[PDB]
């Protein structure tokens, strides 16, 4: 009643599991509306088998697509982690029961598995959160709860750092759950001390500016930030709770770059551009019209019906919250003004020459105003530079190319840095002195999407998402050896992080995939058609995983081919290589440090210079990483089941592919080789002693070992379909499916 669906009944789980069954019947088909069905064998042929489907027809399918499958035993279990069969559709299913049942909390890995349930549960209720901190993971029902209870006892002895880690789900679930989580941050700040923004209302503070700030708009997703914003909170206290981080990570300056028609821009500019504030329009050197800013324009013209007056008065609302000065942010939202105007700048070629020059223009104008340069200190300093240094010396005559991209870097570097002060003051609006000793963190996204199209930026971060998942890897690999330890037992299982990480590999070499491209950037003038054929020599033989792509439709030209966690996806090239050009200059911010603004100081502060790009995006994750590797991390992965966020029910397909997104399928997938099985003697005994037909006395005058080797002398002689262990048993998946398929078949005999 309380968690009414959260632990459903004694009686049900039995008599639920009492009902008729047969695997032997009960089977997996191919339907239009789930990718797969629960089954029945009608009859069986070579490569292909003849079945009829529970609610449906009967049906007519080839063998590869099919096995019977895991009885109620298995059907009522908490765990996708303790799995008995492997594949997917088997899952997929019986969360689905979860969720016809609406049992919210799933669980795969040693962790839980989320869903938006788009309806009124007082899920939240104390009932359960505050009179137990609860149990470690077999012990009690399923919950997020947990994940945070275990983590800290497990910290709290520990004293060393863990973050838990929530994928996917990319707009209202993913942050709704997130703003629970801090309130479970205050159920321990309950559980700690009891006896000023809400530490919730806090975040909310950050979270309309911010979510316009960063959001964007996929094809398959309308508010949706690609950013990197990493979480922190931070102990001096072990009482009553202790303040926090929101953090600086791989932020996506090539979106300023580039639109498709249907596509759309960093959502602040979207919003600013916007008619209402009648001042600031004029005050901002712009016209309403975005349709000017071609380099704005690029993108789709609007979103129909997300209403951007009142969410000016919400940026408003916030930037007042700051309790931050109107000039400065006025200046500040200001450059990126700025910043749309310097998509208006063109440069013109000379006879008899190679430069690049000006055309002379109120934008400059706006510029000079904006900044307090003067526009000719632009004109003469910038358009044809100076760098010497034990000597001075100038640089000029730039390419209408180099000048291009240089400006587009500047201006894209430049939003960047407004970010990235963003954290100075917000922060210490959120920052204490009350101590910290020791963190506990947050993070938002492993953020891989398809499209029929693609685009390089993208399928990095879907790179960096596949390294976290070698992160996830590799630690199980090490707990699980762990494991193998716990009850006696000797691995025969090699690194998950490593075998994958050689995925990672092909895209991987002291030579970076992503290195020689921005690196041959640098040779001029050509055309991607040769790297294209530098990659037919270079990898197309060699690096098996890596593919020529087959013919497919959606698209002109597709050109890489490529297995990864989440399946194997494919995708195509426009030359876009200079986009990840980065140019520098001294001279720009040299400058602008003189100019009268005040932001300038915090606007302008070896391993490389105007170079080095997507590696630099490497570097930036790479720290992250590192700091990463001294924590325990905790993990969550979230889902639409539905077709929407409504009480209506499931939308499959896309669930699917999440799932191949959210590592637990081919975790499992990893997982199975192990036999990753362990289950206790005295349950499994009392079941099982059955064939036996044997009496010898209860205790130690057998072990379950003994009770085994005795059953099994009978029944089974093998490692791989079970081995012993200390306490509690191990099993091929099949094996457990079996043996209750004897225990049926003997029982009705």
């Amino acid at each position: 009643e309380a968690a009414p669906y959260l632990r459903k009944s004694e009686k049900e789980r039995i008599e639920a599991q009492n009902k008729p069954f047969d695997a032997k019947s009960s089977v997996f088909v191919v339907d239009a509306k789930e990718s797969y069905v629960k089954a029945t064998v009608q009859s069986r042929e070579g490569g292909k088998v003849t079945a009829k489907t529970e609610g449906g027809a009967t049906v007519t399918v080839k063998d590869d697509q099919v096995f019977s499958m895991n009885p109620p035993k298995y059907d009522k279990i908490e765990d996708m982690a303790m799995m008995t069969h492997l594949h997917e559709p088997a899952v997929l299913y019986n969360l689905k029961e979860r969720y016809a049942a609406w049992m919210i909390y799933t669980y795969s890995g040693l962790f839980c598995v989320t869903v938006n349930p788009y309806k009124w549960l007082p899920v939240y209720n104390p009932e359960v959160v505050a009179a137990y901190r609860g149990k470690k993971r077999q012990e009690a029902p399923p919950h997020i709860f947990s994940i945070s209870d275990n983590a800290y006892q497990f910290m709290l002895t520990d004293r060393e750092n863990q973050s838990i880690l929530i994928t996917g789900e990319s707009g209202a679930g993913k942050t709704v759950n997130t703003k629970r989580v801090i309130q479970y941050f205050a159920t321990i700040a309950v559980t700690g001390d009891k006896k000023q923004g809400t530490l919730e209302d806090q975040i909310i503070s950050a979270n309309p500016l911010l979510e316009a700030f960063g959001n964007a708009k996929t094809v398959r997703n309308d508010n949706s930030s690609r950013f990197g914003k990493f979480i922190r909170i931070h102990f001096g206290a072990t009482g009553k709770l202790a303040s926090a981080d929101i953090e600086t990570y791989l932020l996506e300056k090539s979106r300023v770059t580039f639109q498709l028609k249907a596509e759309r821009s960093y959502h602040i500019f979207y919003q600013i551009m916007s008619n209402k504030k009648p001042e600031l329009i004029e005050m901002l050197l712009i016209t309403t019209n975005p349709y000017d800013f071609a380099y704005v324009s690029q993108g789709e013209i609007t979103v129909p019906s997300i209403d951007d007056q009142e969410e000016l008065m919400a940026t408003d609302t916030a930037v007042d919250i700051l309790g931050f000065s109107a000039d400065e942010k006025v200046a500040i939202y200001k450059l990126t003004g700025a910043v749309m105007h310097y998509g208006n700048m063109k440069f013109k070629q000379k006879q008899r020459e190679e430069q690049a020059e000006p055309d002379g223009t109120e934008v400059a104008d706006k510029a000079a105003y904006l900044t307090s340069l003067n526009s000719a200190d632009l004109l003469k300093a910038l358009c044809y530079p100076r760098v010497k240094v034990g000597n001075e010396y100038v640089t000029k005559g730039q390419t209408v190319q180099q000048v291009y991209n240089s400006v587009g870097a500047l201006a894209k570097s430049m939003y960047e840095k407004m970010f990235l002060w963003m954290v100075t003051r917000i922060n210490q609006q959120l920052d204490t002195k009350q101590p910290r000793q020791y963190f506990i963190g947050v993070l938002d996204i492993a953020g891989f999407e398809i499209f029929d199209f693609n685009t390089l930026e993208q399928l990095c971060i879907n790179f960096t998402n596949e390294k976290l998942q070698q992160f996830f890897n590799h630690h199980m690999f090490v707990l699980e050896q762990e494991e193998y330890k716990k009850e006696g037992i000797d691995w025969e299982f090699i690194d998950f992080g490593m075998d994958l990480a050689a995925c990672i590999e092909l895209i991987e070499k002291p030579m970076g995939i992503f290195s020689i491209l921005e690196e041959e950037c640098m040779f001029p003038k050509a055309t991607d058609t040769s790297f294209k054929n530098k990659l037919y020599e270079q990898h197309l033989g060699k690096s098996n995983n890596f593919q020529k792509p087959k013919p497919a439709k959606g698209k002109a030209e597709a050109h890489f081919s490529l297995v990864h966690y989440a399946g194997t996806v494919d995708y195509n090239i426009i030359g876009w290589l200079d986009k990840n050009k980065d140019p520098l200059n001294e001279t720009v911010v040299g400058l602008y440090q003189k100019s009268g603004l005040k932001t300038l100081a915090f606007l302008f502060s070896k391993g490389s210079s105007f170079q080095t790009v997507s590696a630099l995006f490497r570097e930036n994750l790479n720290k992250l990483m590192t700091n990463l590797k001294s924590t325990h991390p905790h993990f969550v992965r979230c889902l639409i089941p539905n077709e929407t966020k409504t009480p209506g029910a499931m939308e499959h397909e896309l669930v699917l592919h999440q799932l191949r997104c959210n590592g637990v399928l081919e975790g499992i997938r990893i997982c199975r080789k192990g036999f990753p099985s362990r289950i206790l003697y005295a349950d499994f005994k009392q079941r099982y002693k059955v064939l036996n037909a044997s009496a010898i006395p209860e205790g130690q005058f057998i072990d379950s070992k003994k009770a085994s080797e005795k059953l099994l002398g009978s029944i089974d002689i093998d490692h791989t379909q079970y081995k012993f262990g200390h306490t509690k048993v191990f099993f091929k998946a099949g094996l457990l499916g079996t043996l209750e398929e004897m225990r049926d078949e003997k029982l009705a005999q």
